[PDB]
């Protein structure tokens, strides 16, 4: 402790707070012209993968406690480095969605895209579906940033933004699509609106983690641990069958 | 027999579960929001876009069994990797499928995206259209995951996306797109609509045959098979020109 | 004569045919649902981009007289090789405008995006905005086509791709944009209308010529033409100065 | 003086020519049909896009005089190379919005998308809204054409483009977005709408240096500027502690 990390972890707070402005910005109910669904996923997606694009080397772009936590559960950050992450993500979080409370006229800053169950879906059902739309970005995430493969280097930034977008197209029409804890907090705390705060807790922290275990573990990455051990396997495992024949020599005797 | 195929295998298992749930969702009949053919062209071809870049180290990203047929006809594939993706693919798509209908709510699940005909076109023509939109994406995925061309090494993930989007901008106002048989059969399972369910096999199956035909052979790719036997070629080859001098030599004695 | 070309020069042919039957269909007056300029923008900026991911190897995806002639005027294609892509460009355009006239249902196969003068623009005005829509087409073509730099070797699909996007988003309130004379014709044979065709022969043309101008020569790409006659150069060079030394001494002398 | 240059020079007045020509076009308030945010927000992007790609090996493509001021303040041009940019970009600005005045028909030429205080959002807010629109922008800028990271080589022109549109998306709704003074300029020119015009010449410019004063001071780049003065430091750095060494001892005899 400490050097260019603490920049680093100054990034996250940049790139979140901007993400969130934009974001929750490109949402809200514009009275003389409406976002469409698209629209509203093409901004977050288009934020995500600006960032990740141009933070990337920085900080790799989390942007996400999710997805910190993601790349915890699969040890591709510090502990420290995700506490400091996570906290400047959800202050970096509230701080651009104050900022567009302070920007936007009062007649249309409206709900400030709160994340809310919509379509009389349930908690559980939204719940659910928030899973699943971390996962798949979380996947992404990881695949893109996997340093096995840099044949297929393209394209981390890009793609990562459209998985964010694709998560938008599905996402809202159940919630609005937080896949970020500290985007659907930022404006529940401006707000004061924690309806079913929770689900947006749960959801993506759950398929964040299950994301990164799949690519984690269930598919990848081949590598050696070396506390598996592999001497004690080594000694019985030419020496066993040494001992077969050794032993059934002398039984032979 | 066996090692990581499995699990590759279970990548795709993943893959058409993932991409059915978001695509199916994206596109049903959202009272209070509508989808637009573009939106609904743009989710899917996200979808696909975002697993080729996750998964495709892990399992080339068929993601679907024409694809898969198309890799099999063109023998990119084994005959045993074949039947087992397209086996994950036909279960993992009717998993999401379900999936999905648990997630939403009973007023707007309605068809839940099943293929239909629509603006009363034949199944004949319908079938025509399902040709082409696969052949296309079938060509794509080939020229992308060539291995002769790494120079141009992107973008496989995004390109064939965007393919599968071009794919449902013009495929979605005669059938709302099928190019899957995986994708379009689920929906058909849970809702027990198979009406003129075939188009979306043969249509699907007959493109991206003749697109893998094209790529692998009409056009590309030049190896040798080795079974052309041109060691035969070789003794006429020389020795016929060898024989004209030779024996027109001892016609002249 | 010749090899691979023949199959090369059909590449085109299959190219031409594909993004018209796709991009007249996904831009047709539907009546359930009806086309947004967006929409249709994306629908060919697509399927070029992924015909040139496709068959760019094979052809140089030229998908376009006016790019083709682009090309000519530059000296990156044959003179043979010029016409037979345009050959078959005219000719795999009207075969898929034809596939689409079949395929389509009587009510709504309508204009078939002919290209047509709109908002009361003159034919003057519309010409002047097809010069620049295809331009700057041509523009981004030579500069991810260019060998000279392959550090940034991405993305000449997407990139043009999405060039031609660029075109339809103005280019379709003058004309529904043309930028390409094959495009423009398929559907004026079909269905009859040649009302103005001109304009989409001269406009593209023109723009397409300057483009590839303006990159072959105004900007670039140094190299030597050895036709330069640069031996008669070096001989005055050196000589000239050696001779105002040498002459200047024996006139002092 | 003088080379090359005066043809980069060029390459971005060819380059703010077309961008504000397709750009402000495709803003227009089209009355058949109308421009939504997102169809606006890609028309911008995509110019930019496109043009990076173009000519980004001729001129660097700032395309903008903010960009420009931000790779001054950041040092990545000349202080001529920058004036000359700013003097075209505005020139070639104010070309293309005379070019399109004359190619649109009177009716629908109205605004001309002049950049306009919309929503009652006050200079104050407007203002503060372009400032973080090309920040954002700004530091994408440089974290793609960063010569220190060429590993992520990919993808300058479209995240640049698409970050432009993600300013968009946002940017319209407070102002119709400027970004660029160059474009906001032009048109207020031509249509004598010179309302709240600094606001597109503070906001960007504040934004733009902010922007380029993070990325090439508060995050990277370590380099040394050899006008530290390392050679004072490397004197008292080892001598110090030699003589706290050296002092001590001789205080001990």
């Amino acid at each position: 402790r400490s050097i260019a990390f603490s920049r680093a972890v100054f990034a996250e707070f940049l790139a979140t707070l901007l993400f969130v402005f934009f974001g929750l910005g490109s949402a809200l109910n514009w009275p003389q012209a409406l976002p469409s669904v698209l629209q509203i996923a093409m901004a977050f997606g288009l934020g995500i993968g600006t960032l990740v694009q141009a933070l990337g080397h920085i900080s790799g772009a989390h942007i996400n406690p999710a997805v910190t936590v993601a790349c915890l559960v699969g040890c591709h950050v510090s502990v420290l480095r995700a506490a400091f992450y996570v906290a400047a993500q959800l202050l970096g979080a509230v701080a651009g969605a104050a900022l567009l409370h302070e920007i936007t006229p009062a007649d249309i800053r409206g709900d400030l895209a709160v994340n809310a169950l919509s379509n009389s879906t349930t908690a559980g059902q939204a719940v659910t579906v928030e899973l699943f739309l971390t996962l798949q970005l979380v996947l992404c995430i990881f695949a893109s940033t996997d340093e096995r493969r840099g044949e297929n280097p393209g394209t981390p930034a890009l793609s990562i933004g459209f998985s964010v977008a694709l998560g938008h197209l599905l996402g809202i029409h159940y919630t609005g699509c937080s896949m970020n804890p500290a985007r659907s907090l930022a404006p529940a705390v401006v707000t004061g609106k924690f309806d079913d705060h929770w689900v947006f807790w749960i959801g993506p922290l759950v398929g964040a983690i299950l994301g990164s275990l799949l690519y984690n573990y269930v598919l990848f990455p081949p590598a050696k641990s070396l506390s598996e051990r592999l001497a004690v396997l080594k000694g019985l495992e030419p020496d066993t069958d040494w001992e077969e024949r050794e032993v059934r020599r002398r039984q032979a005797v």
